[PDB]
């Protein structure tokens, strides 16, 4: 079971993050740009001696103690989570300053923009491949009662060998929110559920934005109205049928994440389904 962070004396991230020594983090270059500040990679000497990559989050000089909080908070999160396609906390660096979290370096980065650098590149199985990690994770996530609520291929990154893992544990993603979730705030795993399939036509279609870039008021009411996002090229009946799975209307109706590693890994199986191959298109009822 996951437990929210929230009244701590400061920390409560201690009790699932491990406080490195800074003497073992050595930083190699600028990788990205957060909310807080910088993310680069670099390398960590663990206590038995083996040296790790790592990407490495510093929190800005003359930071708020609500940036502070909302920093560490992730790490609380994330901390909580040990498997394959979550990734891994290596610790945290709060006893001196610059703060830092240090986690798994993933070499390929956001998949989202990994995708989109090689259009029409990969095999279908290398891409269930994917698909089947992504759900392992958010199966984990979900055993555990945590509801991630950003679930989205920029949210998942990607290491040298292919291997996605579930990242961005901090309103409203519209395109990646369930009509319910939109609705009224009902966020629920069976909303994480929807998400992923939005990530599943993600992934299919190698990065395009989800609805592109249709006003958000028309993505709200189109979806309302039993419309839906449309086949990806080439893609396998199979994995649009599991798509239009995560997405109906009713909840309840959809898989369970359990449900959607058995799918993919039958897929994975006999991949010879996938080559049975198949603007919104309807599908009320
Ligand atoms: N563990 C990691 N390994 C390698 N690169 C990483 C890692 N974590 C983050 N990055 C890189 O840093 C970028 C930004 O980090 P991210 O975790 O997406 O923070 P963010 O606050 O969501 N900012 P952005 O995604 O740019 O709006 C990513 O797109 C990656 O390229
Ligand atoms: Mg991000």
């Amino acid at each position: 079971t996951y437990v929210d962070p929230h009244e701590d004396p400061t920390q409560t991230v201690h009790e699932f993050a491990k406080e490195l020594d800074a003497t073992n983090i050595s930083i190699d270059k600028v990788v990205g740009a957060g909310e807080f500040g910088e993310v680069c990679s670099g390398r960590l000497k663990l206590p038995s001696k083996k040296e790790i990559s790592v990407a490495i989050k510093t929190l800005k000089v003359g930071y708020t103690e609500k940036q502070r909080r909302d920093f560490l908070g992730e790490a609380s999160i994330m901390g909580q989570f040990d498997h394959p396609n979550i990734i891994r906390l290596e610790g945290v660096v709060t006893k001196s300053k610059p703060v830092m979290i240090v986690t798994e370096y993933m070499e390929n980065g956001s998949l989202d923009s990994f995708l989109r650098k090689h259009d029409a590149q990969f095999t279908v199985i290398q891409l269930v491949g994917m698909l089947r990690g992504i759900a392992s994770g958010m199966k984990y996530l979900s055993d555990m009662g945590y509801v991630h609520r950003d679930l989205a291929a920029r949210n998942i990154l990607i290491n040298s060998n292919l291997v996605c893992k579930v990242s961005d544990f901090g309103k409203i993603p519209i395109r990646w929110t369930s009509p319910e979730a939109i609705a009224y705030r009902k966020f629920t795993s069976a909303s994480d559920v929807w998400s992923y399939g939005i990530v599943l036509w993600e992934v299919m279609s190698y990065g395009e934005r989800p609805y592109w870039e249709m006003s958000n008021q028309d993505v709200i009411k189109a979806v309302d109205e039993g419309y839906r996002l449309p086949p990806p090229m080439d893609c396998p009946a199979a994995l649009y049928q599991l798509m239009l799975d995560c997405w109906q209307k009713d909840r309840n109706n959809r898989p369970k994440f359990e449900q959607i590693v058995s799918i993919l890994d039958k897929l994975i199986r006999n991949p010879g389904s996938l080559k049975i191959i198949t603007n919104l298109l309807l599908d009320q009822s």
